[PDB]
């Protein structure tokens, strides 16, 4: 097991919304051990690319300078609801 | 386009020996437009990922410890021959 980490393990819904995939993204990487320099470029390389199919066209288009503020508030209304109904 | 970068599409074919994959992927690397830390996570991550579903069995069966000398060497004879026949 060289380092399979677990960010690949992420992957944002085809109806989810981004700012869910950002959060657990970021969520995951504070639990994955390795030099901010990754997280530099992994959270700009593997970050828009585990995305949906949805936020990576609509993401694109905004620029590759578009920060995590844009993304996530850009990404409104992209997909679906994230809290709702819920099972207890 | 945050960074699509070029190594992601690198993947060792089927049947393709490692060594290729290897060679193939420093060859990209020294391509590559990115910092020395990366080299070590990504050259260490993505470098077995995108290998064929063989030399990731065995690779693994190595140690997270095998060099590239061990990995390239252990992994000879798992693929085919890499220069034969060959059209002019």
């Amino acid at each position: 097991m060289y380092s399979p980490t677990s960010i690949l393990d992420i992957r944002q819904g085809p109806k989810e919304p981004f700012r869910d995939y950002v959060d657990r993204f970021y969520k995951t990487l504070r639990a994955e051990q390795a030099s901010q320099e990754v997280k530099n470029w992994m959270t700009e390389t593997l970050l828009v690319q585990n995305a949906n199919p949805d936020c990576k066209t609509i993401l694109k288009a905004l620029g590759p300078a578009a920060t995590l503020e844009e993304m996530m508030t850009a990404c409104q209304g992209v997909g679906g609801p994230g809290h709702k109904a819920r099972v207890l």
